[PDB]
């Protein structure tokens, strides 16, 4: 029956805002799950919403004849630069439904398999940085992973190249990307100012900075394929018999860069942080790699096989989905896990992390790091499993993020052997994304040559 919705401790005017003092948000949230369980209200000034953590209730949730696609406050700020592509559109928004339909068969396995030799390119100038690395050295693991995945973006999408490995430090683009993601994060537990004048006047800076390589690589096109570019530019959907219009493009071009990498790179990054702690599962995967990638440079069905390789990277966003949050609204009034009225217009937020530990689901070993559970995925209950979003919403990059990963991957281990060598303490930044913060290896060749 209509139960009382639990609610952290409210500081008068201060709301729940307090409570949420830190860099590290998402993982302050997912304390506040622990003591409270499956759902609890959060209000700041002027806002308030409802964060999920259990199977039963994100089920509910994911019904998209109840509930759609929300916009947090985070999305609002970076709708700010990616207006109205696909990641910071609202479904009922025109550009919603019709990018969506341009855009997808960009995604087909048909184009998949057209993005394959250009992702061995970018895996092979990764190797080939690492082979060439002097035994003084190691490796900083999300800043090469960022190369990797920045790059690969750039060439399969837009046939761009971001040339990531010939800068020793990030390129111009990744640095605005991190301000201001940091900042759209900074911004939401501020309560009321010209204290950040400053604030708002990089923010823009960064913005700036992020359009420079728009233009660039739409002269670049323009100045001289069929590939996401090309059906942003060219495409129709085949329904309103419209094409994108030049706005719309420009935060499609923007959208992608961002989304299109960054998600990956953390991904890349915790699963090469799990392996290196869980040596028994390393050697496992060390063992598929060497057996399956036969070949110089892996082919496309060879990537098919890396079976286990696929295991260790659904097991690493288990435990660390890379864009840990997604929220929805109620489409109408309506009552949740039948205890919960809610409000037309009310916001849910599904704490990804939270419902990758849903003990009832997963077991009571949920902070273990075991690959075989995903041995049979068929087996693991509908809506338990969701680093990809939900229903029409949920990610039109998975597969392609999934192809990269488990090549790249597959390449490392076949390749290398990794030494933990400064016996790494996990410590997670938050700029809404997730990546292990600071983590770096040593890698010894397997001197085995590529192709
Ligand atoms: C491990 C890697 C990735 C993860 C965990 C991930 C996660 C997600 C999540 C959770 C959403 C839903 C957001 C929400 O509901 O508010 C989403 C949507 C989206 N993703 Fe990914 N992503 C990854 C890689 C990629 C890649 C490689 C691309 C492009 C090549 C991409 C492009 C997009 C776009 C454009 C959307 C918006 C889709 C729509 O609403 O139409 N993502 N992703």
């Amino acid at each position: 029956t209509i139960k009382e919705m639990p609610q952290p401790k409210t500081f008068g005017e201060l709301k729940n805002l307090p409570l949420l003092n830190t860099d590290k948000p998402v993982q302050a949230l997912m304390k506040i799950a622990d003591e409270l369980g499956e759902i609890f209200k959060f209000e700041a000034p002027g806002r308030v919403t409802r964060y999920l953590s259990s199977q039963r209730l994100i089920k509910e949730a994911c019904d998209e004849s109840r509930f759609d696609k929300n916009l947090s406050q985070a999305l609002k700020f970076v709708r700010d630069f990616a207006g109205d592509g696909l990641f910071t559109s609202w479904t009922h928004e025109k550009n919603w439904k019709k990018a969506h339909n341009i855009l997808l068969p960009s995604f087909s396995q048909q184009a998949m398999k057209g993005y394959h030799a250009m992702m061995v390119d970018i895996a092979v100038q990764l190797v080939q940085k690492w082979e060439r690395l002097n035994a003084d050295e190691h490796i900083e693991v999300p800043e090469d992973m960022t190369r990797l995945t920045l790059d690969t973006i750039g060439l399969c999408g837009f046939n761009y190249r971001f040339n990531s490995f010939y800068r020793d430090q990030p390129h111009p683009f990744i640095t605005s990307m991190v301000r201001a993601l940091d900042e759209a994060m900074n911004k939401l537990q501020r309560a009321n100012d010209p204290a950040y004048d400053e604030n708002k006047r990089q923010f823009q800076e960064d913005i700036k900075v992020m359009n420079d390589l728009v233009d660039k690589i739409i002269a670049d096109r323009k100045a001289s394929s069929d590939d996401l570019l090309t059906h942003m530019l060219n495409g129709k959907d085949p329904e309103t018999g419209e094409p994108l219009d030049d706005e719309n493009i420009r935060y499609q071009i923007i959208t992608f860069l961002i989304k299109g990498h960054e998600t990956t790179s953390g991904l890349l990054s915790f699963a090469l942080y799990f392996l290196v702690k869980n040596p028994h599962v390393l050697q496992k995967a060390a063992e598929e790699a060497a057996r399956v990638l036969v070949d110089p440079v892996p082919s496309y069905k060879q990537v098919k096989q890396l079976k286990y390789v696929g295991m260790v990277l659904n097991e690493a966003l288990r435990l660390w989905p890379t864009a840990p949050a997604f929220s929805l609204y109620a489409k109408e009034d309506t009552v949740l896990g039948g205890e919960y009225p809610l409000e037309k217009g009310d916001e849910l937020m599904v704490l990804i992390p939270q419902l990758h530990r849903d003990k009832t689901i997963w077991g009571d070993d949920v902070e273990e790091f075991r690959p075989e559970r995903f041995e049979n995925p068929s087996a693991i209950p509908q809506h338990a499993f969701k680093p990809f979003g939900n229903g029409q919403r949920a990610c039109i990059g998975q597969q392609f993020a999934l192809h990269e990963a488990t090549l790249v991957l597959g390449m490392m281990l076949k390749h290398f052997d990794f030494e933990d060598h400064t016996n790494y303490e996990l410590d997670i930044k938050e700029t809404l994304t997730l990546k292990p913060e600071g983590f770096v290896v040593k890698a010894k060749s397997k001197k085995i040559p590529l192709g």
